């Protein structure tokens, strides 16, 4: 009911109005990115009436920032969407226009990626330091079929050399991978972003919106949806969806909801579509303050309860317990936003990242990782300020720790027992600030808000094929699953692109929209990209240097070079620095 | 002064208004596709004032004896620059839709494909129609041509890189006729063609990758562009023959200073500053065209018109401006020269065509789906019938058939004369003979039941003449400040000439470079670098054979296959090879 494409013909073409869409409706369970994106596609490409689009939201109608909102040029579906969303900052421009010009005048890249020993730059910062053994494990994982990686951990496919490389430092912190996480997803990430392998260590491929995601992405979409008459319904808690799973069809029949404290039922026909964002990484989040830890919690909220209630109606609707249960207590739980106008802290950051944090341009250019921190802590300062109404002499630093059950190096407690100022203290210690100044700087010169998120690592938990429902399950007539717990080929979860892709594929499949959906970018199949990957993974070495200490490889290269000597193949390899 | 890109990010992004463009002007020499495309990019992306854009057209503000259709207007999905342009051009046929939208929907409603590609023996279908019949020697020659650096193919002919097996294959029949390649043409250009369209190799034999506009190109492409340009105030100036352009070539600059013209018979001069851009469509394949009618041949000619004279005048001002003589001189007399448009409402002719192409030519949908090649015709003649009618003023009971012949100095099989000596009706007679029409009816059906207009084009094969690097000027020559060359005689990497995409690409690259527009230009599609496309090509070129079938008759290959298959026996590589039918 859909097909994949690439290139400008399908990118620029508009689909015909889908058949019978005038008699159809749509219900979106949640107000997250994927739901908003699906509503936008329903308006723009489905041409469905806005009065027939119902966004069900459970909520009624210091600074806290969120990390992991990096973008790249090849977010193919996301840019298809946001070229149609008007900017709220520039007249007669799209969100993509604003994003595109901004990252041209202020291109992102890091001048200091890893620090250690209380503020010193890692001496090999920039290099991957992968042994030939570690490189082979990388390629061996990529050559493994995804079907053979059910429930396989990252530690099952990599050994000591890899986990000691600089590559693993960059990789695990920029993507928030834990050693026990899905090797299947690790493999997807390896192939998905291969075209940016030369920009991995210095973050030169990253692109950021001007403000936080809510200001720069959500609010423009909401304004677009509101200007098209989309129904935003609040105080709606979806408890279950009655689905008929027969030998021939899957049909959602009823949405069982609590609407403002009253038990209600939404009757559905085959023409009423339901889009379920199954699972949530932010559900059950708790907050502390400068003097209070964010209270740890294991509670299952509405999103996880609903997926469980859908999963007991068919195994084709996924297995939520693989993602929300048995999360190791070492996993990342706590993040913190530290806000300050203190010049000593701001100057300390400038001395490390080499940029004025208050200038309004790129600062750290992405996370700085403290390699020898017991918490495995990283921090980033985006373009300041990240909030429109924040004072111009303030910065807000985002901090997160990959290990939650280890005592800190300065605050000798696990991060889950730490207040905002205590997290700030441990961070300032690793910045190199004097231990006689750190306590007062955190307590009285800064405000740090910690957040405890039980499911923040849930996207990456070890999974088997079938644990995630297909975007449109087999024989589903009016039910779709979207978001980063839905299943689609090749693309990587924990990205905003995945939310937009699944939203797009859901709308196109359910309405049978006659336009191609852009395939995940073809970089793993591009010889030019694979050539660059070989060059970068070996830390800028020729094919001669790569094979110099291997008999079988040096022999095979010799016969290869003799065949390609006069040819376009050699010119290509030379152009990509492999010869 | 430009960069290449791919993907939706740069496709959907708009460039900032270029600096100081409000103080700049533009002159475009010609009214062909490239000139209009460059004017459209100047409006849309350069944001140059339309009143400051001047299109200089030589002819005053089609032969009256009959309809004339042009060939070589096939399109494909990966005309990346052309679709970038025409998504911005409003359709003249459909409200609230671009030229792309109309094109996109039409070719989905009525997808092009051929049900009869090659005929012989006066209307019988070729038995092996569909297969390439390429031997291992021929396939290896194709690969070895592609593995040859373009820098090593200066003036190399197609006959220099291929031997008997290839020229005896069905592949060469399909290839030489669909693209109008002659044996003495540029092997460098054939190499570009092989890699440029590799993603469509499975559709080469049945034309299933071709896409066509609803009407002839003037109606479907030119008029929508003209309406777009005129709605923005672009000046269309006629009766303007450009004789020369004075260019100051210095150590650090090349600046056009003066356009020497003949405006309505009066010698005139357009003074240029560095802020006045000049776009030259150097050379022309249609220049000096002559026309016959049903009773008169199109008179042969060797005359150079204004286009080739202008390029020659520019070429002697700098060696970086190309060598026009490589394309407009020494054209073999066997080369394709004559095309003919045969129009009829005769049921007998139309029924005969339907019996060959399997479709009703008057239904309004695809008819032949591309050219039908008459393989055993002495003229090496092909003909096509697009969706009918191709003209908005044409009667609904009429069809217009496009006919062309690759060999111009060989006696026909029924009209025993070279095509250059044949009137319109005589070309029609030879064509009707090869359709299987009874010889007792051919004369009456061609002379009285049909109207055929022959055209003689001395330079119709000029794009493909053997060339060396430097024969074509760069789109923007080194240090050129206000001068650009566009069209299918300008130089840009990888892309293939004799395509409408090449005209739009050069126009885009000229405007973007001269104005320093800060947006990516889509690279030529990356199919020769795509492992999935290369796997499909191996399968298709070997006529749908496994790697095991391909290597069964070999020792140095069956051995390597065994060792290769053992190393990949559980891996993602084997899955990919099975997915693309190589295993």
């Amino acid at each position: 009911h859909m097909y994949y494409s690439y290139g400008n013909y399908e990118a620029f073409a508009r689909p015909k109005k889908p058949e019978n869409v005038e008699n159809k409706s749509a219900y979106l369970i949640g107000s997250g990115l994927a739901s908003l994106a699906a509503a936008c596609f329903l308006i723009r490409d489905g041409q469905m009436e806005g009065s027939k689009i119902h966004i069900l939201e459970e909520l009624p109608k210091g600074y806290v920032v969120r990390g992991g909102r990096e973008m790249e040029n090849h977010f193919e579906c996301l840019w298809d969407l946001f070229r149609s969303i008007p900017s709220l900052e520039i007249d007669n421009a799209s969100v993509l226009d604003e994003f595109y010009w901004l990252n041209k005048e202020d291109p992102n890249y890091s001048r200091c990626r890893v620090i250690e020993k209380q503020g010193q730059r890692l001496v090999t910062d920039g290099d991957f330091t992968l042994t030939k053994t570690a490189i082979k494990e990388i390629l061996d994982l990529c050559l493994t079929n995804e079907e053979d990686l059910d429930d396989v951990k990252i530690t099952d496919v990599f050994s000591d050399d890899f986990f000691n490389s600089n590559f693993w430092i960059y990789w695990k912190t920029m993507f928030a991978f834990e050693p026990w996480h899905s090797a299947m997803e690790m493999r997807r990430y390896l192939m998905r972003f291969l075209h940016h392998i030369s920009g991995l260590a210095d973050f030169s491929a990253l692109k950021f919106t001007k403000y936080n995601q809510y200001e720069s992405l959500v609010l423009p979409m909401v304004e677009y949806l509101k200007s098209h008459g989309v129904q935003f319904e609040y105080d709606v808690k979806v408890e279950d969806i009655k689905i008929d799973v027969t030998t021939s069809q899957k049909i959602a029949r009823e949405i069982l909801i609590d609407r403002n404290g009253n038990a209600e039922s939404i009757k559905l026909t085959i023409n009423d579509l339901v889009f379920v964002t199954n699972g949530s990484i932010t559900e059950s989040s708790t907050y502390g303050d400068n003097d209070t830890p964010a209270p740890p919690t294991d509670e299952l909220g509405g999103s996880w309860t609903l997926w469980k209630n859908l999963a007991r109606q068919s195994p084709e609707f996924g297995n939520p317990d693989k993602f929300c249960q048995n999360i190791p207590k070492k996993s990342w739980f706590v993040s913190a936003t530290s806000t300050t106008n203190n010049k000593e802290i701001i100057d300390t950051i400038e001395s490390i990242c080499k940029r004025d944090p208050l200038a309004g341009k790129t600062v750290t250019g992405g996370i700085i990782t403290i390699n020898d921190s017991a918490w495995q802590m990283s921090f980033t300062i985006n373009r300041q300020q990240q909030f429109k109404d924040q004072p111009e002499n303030e910065i807000s630093t985002w901090i997160y720790a990959l290990y939650s059950d280890v005592n800190g190096d300065y605050i000798k407690k696990p991060i889950t027992e730490c207040s905002g100022n205590e997290i700030c203290q441990e961070w300032l210690y690793h910045l190199g600030v004097s231990t006689d100044k750190i306590e007062d700087l955190a307590k009285h010169a800064s405000n740090t808000i910690p957040v405890y998120m039980p499911y923040i690592t849930s996207y990456f938990m070890t999974r088997a094929i079938g644990d995630r429902p297909l975007v449109v399950p087999h024989q589903s007539q009016n039910l779709a699953f979207i978001g980063n717990f839905a299943e689609t080929e090749r693309d990587t979860v924990f990205t905003t692109e995945y939310s937009v892709r699944t939203a797009m594929e859901a709308v196109y499949q359910l309405l049978n929209i006659d336009r191609g959906i852009p395939e995940v970018i073809n970089s793993p199949f591009d010889l030019r990209v694979l050539m660059d990957a070989i060059y970068e993974l070996n830390d800028h070495q020729d094919l001669r240097e790569i094979t110099k200490d291997s008999k079988m490889q040096k022999l095979a290269l010799a016969g290869f070079l003799k065949k390609i000597k006069g040819t376009y193949i050699e010119s290509l390899l030379k152009e990509h620095k492999l010869l």
